[PDB]
């Protein structure tokens, strides 16, 4: 992202800055810090990166891909909800997770 990669390390930057700092990008307005950030890069960044990865950032050698990101949205969605906005995040995450970014795994393994 800041070295060589472009978006390959950006999606992780948006997921690492959005709900990976809890202020560096979580205290931008809350509603705008989740939406603006859910569209900022998640817009074409997700639709793109996803169309390039569709694993949640697997290509990127970090841990795997599931925890690489899931661990982020998990710790948040398990600690507060995703960014302390669960109230509205549930939709922001459900949207940025149902948009087919989670892992294009039928929404998430099993729907029902």
């Amino acid at each position: 992202c800041t070295f060589f990669e472009k978006h390959h390390r950006k999606w992780d930057i948006l997921l690492e800055k959005s709900t990976g700092v809890m202020e560096a990008m979580k205290v931008t307005s809350e509603e705008k810090e989740q939406l603006s950030t859910a569209i900022d890069r998640m817009n074409e960044g997700l639709d793109a990166f996803i169309q390039l990865y569709n694993e949640s950032e697997i290509d990127e050698p970090l841990i795997q891909l599931d925890d690489d990101t899931a661990e982020l949205m998990k710790q948040a969605r398990d600690m507060y909800g995703q960014e302390k906005l669960n109230e509205k995040l549930n939709t922001i995450i459900k949207q940025i997770l149902s948009i087919s970014v989670s892992e294009e795994g039928e929404k998430e393994l099993v729907p029902r």
